[PDB]
């Protein structure tokens, strides 16, 4: 089956024979909702195509004809196969030969839709995967040095607070650590600043979502212009004496042809509208997820030294590559190492009380 | 077969190509009853759909017509394929053209039910799996330090009891250990306290069960409103001269069409009711599991130092995240390490006798 | 084929993707006779279902009709498909319309039997596998310390017997070893003591066997009440003018329908009785196994120190969890380590002669 | 195909998912001729069943009818399907309605034979595999200590023979080694002695062979009583007016049915006789292989110290467990270690010459 | 299916059984656009061939005939199979017997196109893969020595700049490093010098793209010369009395043959034009990609010592092997090692400011 092949040729990963290395293992280069949107918008036309060719209808004939009794078996087969390629309602109302080509082109239309909804995926894989992968690996590598540099080399501050009045050292001493050379990363503040003035991944994300939106609008136009007209039309009077049979003696207007699979066509025309009006607001939500700043976890991120640079860069127009990279990082911060200490600081959600709260919690997070 | 694909596309794990690491190995993120409920409520519509399309009926025709002898083979095939898309019992009792569309839509209805019962599963995997996995890994990591800190570093209490009168040291000495710095964990009492006031996973669990309950109720409404009416209706008098055939000379009311697969429809309509009235009280039991506090094993848990914090937090309204995490932990406490010492203390189920019972058992549980 | 899927979905292990660890490798949680009983009672209905749908009959029609010559091909197909859903022998003896629904429901009855015989298996896997696995692993771990503690640390008794008169030391010295602290396990005598008074797995085993017994009795009732009546009935006079065809001119009583696959039905009705009469006494023997105490190997077990506790606990009512534990242990005692020394002591089957017999055999069993 | 499944469900190993350990790797628990006998007696009925259902006959009809020209297609199909379930030659010679049920039951008979010939295999796997495996592993483990104890620790005898007159030391010195403590195994002479008086595996072997012999005799009786009568009977005059058709006007005795696949039945009835006449004397040879003692290699086995115990036990009634165990050992003695030195001593096949022959050969077999 | 085999025989890698070593792992010997162009230009004819042979049309007959009623079934089958091999419109307009062979040859034409579009791929694999692989491995092997030789052995320049006035040492000291023996590679300037004057791979790339361009032009000529004429021609009057049937009495001019799958032919003739009009400008872009020099990243490459040689050789005619090797290198520069430091220097995109910018960034890129 064609859908069987398209199941793995598309709708999944088509890079390398896998089991290669850290190129894809441990790295999530697609958001979960983006993945589910691609899955639904790619497999649903394929699923409908399979249902058209499924066991629900054991092949048979997609069209039938009421040929007169004088016709033999072969003549009737010819007259019912000559209407499946000359679909023209020769109505008596001049001679408006309305066509019914969408019924024949429905599997081809579904294949075209399936191939069209894979264009945003290919664009994402070819124009954003390498750069975003490099940026994410870079950021992860630079931020994994924020545990052996925020507590282990900052635990002498414990030795100085415990000697003197600890509440006083909690506020009058931290400026020495803040002015230390090793305390802050000397290149993150430049990497992020360089990425702020660049618009390379925001355009790619916006194009990837807008392609799906525009293709959904085109699908609506297709199903509202070509369908919805031949939707309750079940009998069309075709004609075979429109050529070399004109000089014959048999039914000129072979009235009352019938489309056997009209119900399947009607079901598909509604299932390709409902399952896309489901996705219409989801794409808009994905678009708005980039245009809105996030400050819900800034309180704990600002306390950490390395993430202070990310927290400070919170101002300006929302559309920067920093936004996309941060959206991807927050979905990938907890790979194997940050999955053990960053999740600790969720109790701080209510700087007077925050000054003393780390009197026991911060040192209690020691690995041994 | 579509069911063959849906067997692995759904009804199983669809995350990663597996063999990745400790993300899923050794971690049970679904309760066994939840797993069996999902299996039964997802595969049963798929199984019934497969049975409708199985070898039990070698395809054939799902509808038959008593066309007159004047009709040829092609005319009869047309007149029996024009009733499978115009199912309308033109009764003589005005002209109540009762429809029989559920017979046609039954495979589509079963597919819709199968896709609808997978919505709670997807909601669970997308909204609770990461947070609950992080919480369970955190709790397991913090509780695995309760064996090299409850007996190995507490075996000096053995040295102090054996020198003096052991029964006296059994009650006047434990306060020194209870007030020790290392005896109690300094962050568990805050992690659990923070999780008390957060309602995040309790809402997800309630929603996941309520979605299945509401969908079962919707299935009951569907099978009681559309079915149960066309249930003993086997012959419906269709009509084909309702259009371009009106100006013809043949049977106007082609009486006595017949639904060949009515028995299949009747069997499905009862099997989709029985196997869901089976699941109706199980979902309620799953819901009541969370709403009821558990104290059957508090006696041994309170004795252990780390689990004393869990045992003390036993008061309040039942709906907290701690109950969900505890229900998941008690099904996952015995992974590889607690499977050797926690199962020992089942003899204590009847603090005078309990004061002396550990005179030999506690030290006898040594690993060497 | 449905049987092809049910071969692996049921009738085998459905836990984990395997190759995980020591959870199942080296551990036998099902008795061999229980395994073969499940195999036969689960696959036999599936095998009969496959044989009904096998190549032995190339599909065809499960019913045939002697329609008059006036009927066309389509009319005869309709009149032979309108009786596979209206099986009613309209006998002339008032008007006892005896039904022949078991012929239609036989594949569904076989599927119901296959799913019903899997209920005891699911009950065993969900209600007794974890607890029994924990108990067996615990007991094996505690008994593997009975080789480096029964000869290696007891070989100084060789040094004390060889210096003095060895026959005298064979009887006057063993009391010092029997009163030693390390000679006896200090927690086995309590674990087994707690396990005798607990009835948890004995009830599960009784229920698992009784479910199969009750389901076999229900199968006998089903095949004796619904079958055995339509067993030699091959021709039943149907009726098609029982509806909208009443106002027609054709055979009212379309006599002599015929069930083409009656021989298959008769073969199944006897094969599902014989192969369950085979299993009836086997289940009874499985129940008897637990109800009778075993003392055939007590002579050698009592000599060993660790197994002396098991040997002493031989009195009381037979139904205890310890009985099931011992039954599962004796089928799993020889995993990899006891497979080399416990099998040695089979010569002792006839305490005067037994006092001396270990003069050479016991020390000769040394590992080097 | 059913034969496709039975190819791996039977006729092979059905224990564990394999790749487990030394339970089956390197251990041969079935004799090669026993394996070939099981293969031939199990797959041959399966092969004949497949041939009956193979492409050699493209399905078609196993029975044909000479219905009169008045009959239509459906009437003829009914009358040729009503004789395949009412096989009764209504001969005119009173009214001896000879039945031809073996033609219908031949695939079922072949399946019954295939399942019956697998009973001895299951009996062997369930009643003797564990005990024989334990015994063989025990014997191999104890005999692998016969190389570092027969030459390496006996090479000081070389030092004493070379100093004095070597021919004299070849006969007056060996008694000191024969009386040494470490020279002889102190438990093999008791293990074999205990096994001599136990008849456990000999009965199992005799039962396994006798079951196949009795089942072959039953097959002969089946093919000589039910077959060989309907063997040249190709046309039988059936009757359909033996019921509700009695009050009709058509051929009362529908003469001359025909069994289309009679030649297949004739070929099977001879191929299931010849292929078992082939196996009749092989089973008897397997039975006699245990009843006859073996002394062809005693000369070299007696020279070796460990095998001297096996060689000495050369008297008594043949039926003992050591006969079976030695038959299995001689087929498994050369696993990986005895495959290098035991095969050396084949030149000694003609104790005067044997006294000196080891002057160079015995020491030349050194591993370095 | 033939397309199923051609899916893996072509359209993928056909060298070695894979899992061999570093011959293909980590090396990208095809550009992504070249890969996608090959995929589309190879699978699209195969996909159209599959669609012509797919379930969209359940085989049937590719031609139909209006044979007179006197014809039987066999005569009509002969007269409709004698025209699928004698497609000749015997028009009455002298006797222009126009042929319709493209309808018969369309699957063969698609197979020929699929095999023709694979010729450039085979040419690339056989004439450029070994040499280009050797060159790329050589180049990466030589440039991997540009990290432990540009900062680690140049960090003494830090020691000399920090002692004196750092801005002065930034411009008056670098000439000593530039004249050092180890600073510059002594063979890269000769390898590249030899490679500029050699035109070996540029000719191969030009031929590979020009073959696809010429084959697309040939496809256009084929579909514009043979097709587009029999495009709206559905009925052609055949003739069967053109042989030994001339002396017969039946329809001489058997009018109105009909091509049942004409719509499939029309769809293919347009899908093989549009899908290649899509590829026409892409091939031209691939050709121009080498004809244009690249200087967008020269600023950072010139700063690095090893890449200074590549940056300097920027002059001359665009067609050299060096351009091909550079185009392949920039698609493979970030394999596993340059993926961590080369991506750092993207901030430099605006030598006064550049003199000081490395005051902190260059040393901050240290591996520890």
């Amino acid at each position: 089956s064609l859908a069987h092949t398209a199941a793995e040729y598309m709708l999944s990963d088509a890079l390398l024979p896998d089991r290669r290395g850290p190129r894809l293992k441990g790295l999530r280069l697609e958001l979960p909702l983006d993945r589910i949107v691609k899955f639904v918008a790619v497999g649903s036309p394929l699923l409908l195509m399979s249902l058209a060719f499924a066991q629900e209808f054991s092949s048979g004939s997609p069209i039938s004809c009421f040929s007169p009794s004088n016709f033999s078996i072969r003549q009737a087969a010819y007259v019912d196969s000559s209407c499946w390629d000359s679909l023209l309602h020769h109505k008596q109302d001049q001679d408006k030969m309305k066509s019914l080509w969408p019924h024949k082109a429905l599997p081809y239309s579904l294949l075209a839709l399936a191939l069209l909804m894979y264009l945003p995926v290919l664009l994402w894989q070819y124009a954003a995967v390498p750069a975003l992968s490099s940026d994410l690996l870079f950021i992860i590598s630079e931020l994994d040095k924020s545990y052996n540099r925020s507590i282990r080399l900052v635990q002498h501050m414990l030795k100085i607070r415990q000697k003197s009045s600890d509440p006083y050292v909690f506020w009058n001493e931290l400026e020495k650590a803040r002015k230390e050379r090793y305390f802050e990363f000397p290149l993150l503040e430049r990497y992020l600043a360089c990425k702020q003035r660049s618009h390379s991944l925001v355009a790619t994300y916006l194009l990837r979502n807008s392609l799906l939106l525009i293709f959904t609008s085109a699908t609506y136009l297709y199903l509202g212009h070509f369908h919805l007209d031949v939707f309750f039309q079940e009998e069309f009077s075709c004609s075979i004496k429109t050529g070399l049979l004109s000089d014959e003696t048999h039914v000129p207007n072979l009235i009352t042809c019938r489309l056997t699979s009209l119900s399947i066509f009607q079901i598909v025309s509604l299932s390709s509208v409902a399952i896309y009006t489901i996705l219409v607001p989801v794409i808009i939500y994905n678009l708005t997820r980039l245009c809105r700043w996030d400050k819900r976890l800034l309180s704990v991120y600002e306390m950490l030294p390395a993430f202070d640079l990310l927290s400070r860069k919170m101002l300006g127009c929302p559309i920067n590559d920093l936004n996309v990279i941060l959206l991807f990082l927050r979905a990938n911060i907890s790979e194997l190492i940050s999955f053990s200490w960053l999740s600790v600081l969720c109790v701080l959600k209510d700087h007077n009380i925050d000054t003393v709260v780390d009197f026991m919690t911060l040192l209690a997070g020691l690995e041994p």
